[PDB]
């Protein structure tokens, strides 16, 4: 396993057709996960499942600016489980972040951040047990 939180450095930041998997089990009675596309103390890119948000389970998308957090966007579909494994896969196309889980798609999120060569870390935290992080180029 990997030591959460989990530092993925991206070299030269993201760019389209670059694919980034993370494995990993969720915890028994977990609360959320989050992974965070950082460029410098930015977030462009925070995937954020909460398991208990007014006794509700939400993915949360959001961008942090000049240590601001903007408009959130919502998404009710929920394919983890605590205690399950799941594989995320992050894939950059030129106007979104694609994301799938468990080989399905799950949403996709608008570039705010416009600078990808710039998001040059992954930040990956929460109630999971870390198994993986890579990227590659498809
Ligand atoms: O203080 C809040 O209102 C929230 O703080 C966390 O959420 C932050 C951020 O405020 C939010 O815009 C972003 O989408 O996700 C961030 C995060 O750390 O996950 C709490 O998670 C949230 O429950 C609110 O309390």
């Amino acid at each position: 396993p990997l030591i959460v939180p989990y530092n993925l450095p991206l070299p030269g930041g993201v760019v389209p057709r670059m694919l980034i998997t993370i494995l990993g089990t969720v915890k028994p009675n977990a609360n959320r996960i989050a992974l965070d596309f950082q460029r410098g103390n930015d977030v462009a890119f925070h995937f954020n499942p909460r398991f208990n948000e007014n006794n509700r389970r939400v993915i949360v998308c959001n961008t942090k600016l000049d240590n601001n957090w903007g408009r959130e966007e919502r998404q009710s579909v929920f394919p983890f489980e605590s205690g399950k494994p799941f594989k995320i896969q992050v894939l950059v196309e030129p106007d979104h972040f694609k994301v799938a889980v468990n080989d399905a798609h799950l949403l996709q999120y608008n570039h705010r951040v416009k600078k990808l060569n710039e998001i040059s870390k992954l930040g990956i935290s929460g109630d999971i047990d870390l198994t993986s992080a890579s990227y590659t180029m498809i």
